């Protein structure tokens, strides 16, 4: 006569959600085995006055329900001002904090803040190394990413990204082409740190929104040095190891780097009707650039297929598609190749756009996001990622974020975020025939959400080749 | 081929549940018929600098689901470091806030805080008066609780309560008797306000935890005052009108309260071996007194059944019972007398300790919570409110707080807190054959929760008559 | 045959005091062409329980016998210990209140509490802006100082001041320098409001007295910050408009504001031995700092001549000295140069410190209150203000405080205060041949009083310029 | 050039005034040879909740500069909320404290409250015995007066009054007369102690106002018992010894009382058209009666003039005169007869009222109150004391309140005090040709003033004799 819940979970295997909260100040993890959050913290208990909790990925564990690690950032600033909520906390903490959590198979321990270890504060996207030796963080306002070490907590190496546009007017600084600029980041402190904490490093007051080119180009995102804005998003991983992506969302492109060292190799360039790479050219030991005719398209979402042999990066607003190349030389960067461009109606208009995606173990599907403001329905579309076309779509609920999936790859787990003021929830969608479970509650405003890994192979569809 | 939770919520019907999340910072709506969060607030957007989001109880809407308010209260100052959470926050601020909060069928909208507009600040249970046309608040560190007008957040009445001991010292101070003072409390700022936001007006400088009245005894809780300590704990009402129940953890009565001509009435006399009431003295217009010989238990959770026919208090810590008093007599309760006291084998240690029940609508069975510190397992007792027996005990995790049943009597709905740093979760119990069907996840560490109501009967089993 | 006191004040003409009364609990107008007094409130009637009256600035009214506006502020805490009077009070009020009083030509009546208004609360000296559309108020325990609207009472703009010793032991914290940060200071509470009422905020538990530096120095002023005080005392206004300057007593300096465009511009500093002025190094938009090497000297009073033409501030017990800038470029206050020193043989010891002063209306002359601890005779001083020398001292009595002058300069009205325990008294000398005309009773402990102005020229000798 | 104000105070002599402040909330000792406040107390500062100060007396000193103590009540309770002012706290203190207080030469020392250590706690007038070795104290809610010694403040005697109306209507209680009854009061506490401290006692919420005697008729005071109230107003002294009158407002009569044998002795009737006395009659040793057939006026002040040959009783309200009796009789009050009757066609209307007075040294002429309220200016009115009629009338300003005089006879010094929210002010009146010489400033509420006497002999026409 009853229904258990229970019988929900089962299905799902012994798995361990994680997500961050943003508005909500919190980080918690979730028992998709039996429905219970094991642990959850909130930042404010730490002193923390803007808990806007980021972005995040965990290390694997063999075991997480013994313990595991993770890393955590935050935002702050006018970042708190950009959404429906009338926050009243005028001048609110920098943020830009990088948190070191461990649970400890009972509750959850912030370990340390690795901004204040390195110096270095980063508030967008944080990235695994594929052998979890270590971590990534880029920022958008200050248009710099790096890889640190996982022991240490101090930077190995720290890329500056800096745009020199052809028209120094905001409408057509990046559509009429530039010079980006691209430049090693020294310490300058005692102990190899850096001076970078909080908004130190600041071009604009807050990271850009959806749609944020536009808001840029007409003049109403305020902050020191627009004009010089290519806002980074992420440094993500070939998990074939050597190789790190940089994505920059507004002139359009990424920078393939060598991690070992320490050189950028490549740029591979976004928008469809573009050549599959742009001339990169060494000014001196330091420094490199890149010209860019024109940005045709703003992009965002940048990551690899589990195998290594697909890169993609999905254009956004202008464009809308999934650009795709061969790279499957993992000895040379700059012969990658555009293969294929992922297009359909499903890219209505302007919106939707999609800025997360996660594939099978397998490699022969993508499920990727489509965002849109209130209250259009947001949702989720399945790409099959052999013949590169979107095989379906559903609509879920408002203000999708991010998804990932189980190893076995049976679930994909999502985030719907309310846009931090109304309805919020896990999604759970099986991979057999593409259908909606259905939904669990999370009071959460989430912009990140991972399955903790077990192993250094489960890495190859979470947090570390894609966003 | 696959189980959809979807399922599940479809038996539930179409009930929002409410809870605070304490040291989360947050307060959440959940729909019960889908699994979505509704819409979240986090406090410190709001420049609350110590959230401790406390008790709640919302008012009855005819559609929940299209908007209604509710009453969240807070603590403060050292309430923030006696849990297992490591918290490094300098100057906390000092709680007490009583937030009217709006659901508008969309999002949350913090109206105002009720400690400002009254100038009283109280940071225990809350609880909705029976007319839905206010509520009350009650505060066990200043030892005073009050009835608020809904419309304008003025007290319509408060009173203070001071416990003067036979014995002056900490260890005797209630063991050996004493007596409590009854006092009208007056406003002495323009336009009839209170002076007595945040911390003033406090004795001791956290709420008393369960079995807290050891601590106190020993001299482990500072604050100004402690041996005039009571610890008012709530403020219940009479499904029938006309009564108000202030309980008092420390020397174990409750005292009923004329609302309409505010007066006390009668003095409930806790422990088993007591007689059914004390003797009250009128001192003067404003002042009442009761001699209370000896404490032989302190008491918490206090109730109605939903037809006012009983009335309960729980003895907790030196016994674990519940005191039963036939309350049908509505005219007078100077003539309530004890009528059955619910027992058992388990309850002979220092705990379960009782402190939250909810009874079905038909007034025949009470679910209540069974705490235990960690790492005991919590749980629920079903009790049958005809014999006054305990039919069923369940097991189900750390950390045991508050009950709320949906509106047609078929489910209770519980909230496990993981003592603010471990698992956390919501609890769903059909009532018909009394079984788990299972949890969902809430990364909260709500001491209490609500189904939203939608008529004034529908408050008789909700947060109005019981905690 | 006997003579009348009206012929007394006759010829003192028909200007209004106005005074409050420090640890009487109460403000006072009286009438100088009558001796009646016209009206006086006592705060406790309203519920204050610490109601230390402090500072008070009245705005201009067309006739101040029909009917005037004034503000008045309030300190607590343990402020109420620290003066000769045993106080036996327990639970004192926090203080930090800034009522708005207005007599209506028969009474006194408070219209509100502009701390509760605004959410910020300010226990030092209060001023009148020169347009009269708003006021100022210092505080020297939180180190903030504001600028609030007259019609609202919400702030217009508050900076806060903190010191980073160079030495970060007590003793020498000032003595070896240190870097003075000025803060934007932004509400955080709804409605725009401050949470900074009463004594949230305090680094130290009580206003430094006279020399108290010394007592800083020595880990005799408790407090959670002393070693960040800078002890800010009063922001006073440029009669010409467009600055405000904003005193700090222990490092010796004046920060110099444009209220308009709401940013500091100039840092002068105190010492004779000191350049002008120290290097303001801006940060960023709300964040700009100044390195002082050594304080060799704290100051206290700071205001301008009528004219605008003088910036005077006073060196305290180190040096006792008047220091004097030019300030007649009205344009550029970073070219504000040191043009005299006002030095005496007389002021060589550690004593008499000269916290108060009064200009006449052509600026030749000011009048200065020269103040000691008992049991040395307190006085005033005249200053030659074209020349910069002393004219003039005369002893009166005990416990010198403020100076004011009737609007026509012809009658210096000052007040004696008996250090909250013994003589006190309003002191009236005339101007002429600066001789005392006498004494006329006040039970009242004033550390303030004006005259109430009646043009907005008046207000260039009154609570404005000066303190 | 100008007029020095010392100029007035050269003619006054070495006089020192001191007043309390009633709602201000504070005393003050004003030095009439200087202008100088010598000192003032804040009942505030030492915890007090109400600090209603109301009437006073001091001890002669042989130099008063050098020191003197005097006695200073309270007031509590509702008697704050009968002023214009428009108070705030609900609640207040209960007043009836009786302070000692010492003036050493510098600073106001508070001794003790009298009414703690011998628990006797009264509100109204205070006055000194004719040898300086005792004080006494009434009171009109209580309707208690009694002699207390100086050095141990214990009670030497206290007398209770109680009144049984002929018809239990309160319009009639006393127009148709009634039995009052003279009750000797023991103390009922360990150490010969009463307890009988605040609002312990009290038949009626306030003490009645001027013309009072209607209202409480009307049903408009609020108490346990009004029927029961007689209005004891003061226990005024035969400056010959031996002798104590308590005067008696509501059944307008004085009772004479033998001091060393603690017995009453005489009733006086006050209203014109009654005879000199009504009938004492004894009931047992505590206890004694008169029968009043029915009262035709009420009355208020009374005392002796300074040789003891006439005693006075002014008839308010009912009537305005001032009744004599032939008092020469040193040895047998039951002969004193009355002799005299002071009318005037300006007394016909209700008001003025003749609360207070003052003889001249050789008893040749009389300075007493007229008081209206508010608008019509209240003032003096000089009396012939050898012929029994009216020299003159003086019109001064709002609510006048109590006359000394210096104790050469030359100067009347009185108070105004605004009705507790308006204008207020010493007045000064030369006596040889009744001249007002002008008016000192008083930020205060005054009900009471004397000049501090040197001798026994000063005491005769200070606040020993008369009220
Ligand atoms: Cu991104
Ligand atoms: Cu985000
Ligand atoms: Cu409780
Ligand atoms: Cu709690
Ligand atoms: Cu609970
Ligand atoms: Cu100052
Ligand atoms: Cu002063
Ligand atoms: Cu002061
Ligand atoms: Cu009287
Ligand atoms: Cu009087
Ligand atoms: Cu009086």
């Amino acid at each position: 006569k009853y229904v258990k819940v229970q019988d929900f979970y089962d299905q799902l295997g012994k798995y361990v959600l994680v997500a961050p909260g943003k508005f909500s100040g919190t980080v918690a993890a979730t028992d998709l085995s039996t429905g219970w959050t094991m642990a959850w913290l909130a930042a404010w208990n730490y002193g923390d006055t803007c808990p806007i909790m980021h972005h995040m990925a965990a290390f694997p564990s063999p075991d997480p329900y013994k313990e595991f690690e993770f890393v955590v950032n935050t935002q702050g600033g006018k970042n708190l001002f950009i959404y429906g909520v009338p926050v009243t906390v005028e001048d609110p903490g920098e943020g830009m904090k990088i948190y070191r959590i461990k649970y400890d198979g009972t509750r959850m321990n912030l370990q340390r803040d690795a901004a204040e270890v390195s110096g270095l504060g980063l508030g967008v996207h944080v990235t695994i190394t594929p052998e979890a030796d270590g971590y990534a963080v880029g920022d958008g306002q200050k248009d710099i990413c790096a890889e640190f070490d996982r022991e240490t907590d101090m930077v190995r190496y720290a890329w500056a990204f800096d745009w020199d546009p052809n028209v120094k007017d905001l409408k057509r600084a990046w559509l009429d082409g530039g010079t980006m600029t691209i430049k090693r980041l020294k310490p300058t402190l005692p102990g190899g740190r850096y001076d970078l904490q909080g908004s130190k490093g600041n071009k604009i007051d807050w990271e850009l929104v959806p749609g944020g080119e536009l808001a840029i180009e007409d003049g109403k995102v305020s902050g020191d040095r627009p004009l010089h804005s290519v806002a980074n998003d992420a440094l993500v991983f070939d998990p074939r190891g050597k190789w790190a992506v940089a994505s920059m969302r507004l002139p359009g492109v990424c920078v393939v780097f060598d991690r070992e060292n320490q050189v950028p190799v490549a740029v591979l360039a976004g928008p469809k009707g573009t050549p599959s790479q742009f001339q990169l050219v060494k000014v001196d030991d330091d420094t490199w650039t890149v010209d860019i005719p024109e940005v045709i398209s703003a992009g965002h979402q940048a990551g690899f297929s589990p195998d290594g042999q697909s890169f993609l990066f999905m254009n956004s607003l202008r464009q809308n598609n999934i650009m795709v190349w061969d790279s499957s030389n993992h000895d040379d960067p700059t012969t990658w190749e555009k293969k294929a461009v992922v297009e359909s109606p499903d890219w209505r208009g302007a919106y939707p756009n999609t800025f997360h995606m996660v594939f099978t173990p397998d490699a022969k599907k993508i499920y990727v996001t489509m965002w849109w403001p209130s209250p259009t329905p947001n949702g989720i579309a399945v790409i099959d990622a052999v013949n590169w076309e979107v095989l379906k779509e559903v609509d879920l609920g408002p203000d999708m974020h991010t998804l990932a999936i189980t190893y076995d790859g049976k679930f994909v787990v999502g985030t719907l975020s309310g846009y931090q003021n109304t309805a919020s929830a896990i999604v759970v969608m099986e991979t057999e025939t593409d259908e909606v479970l259905g939904f669990l509650p999370s009071p959460m405003g989430h912009h990140d959400n991972v399955i903790v890994p077990r192993t250094l192979e489960d890495l190859r569809i979470s947090r570390s080749t894609t966003t």
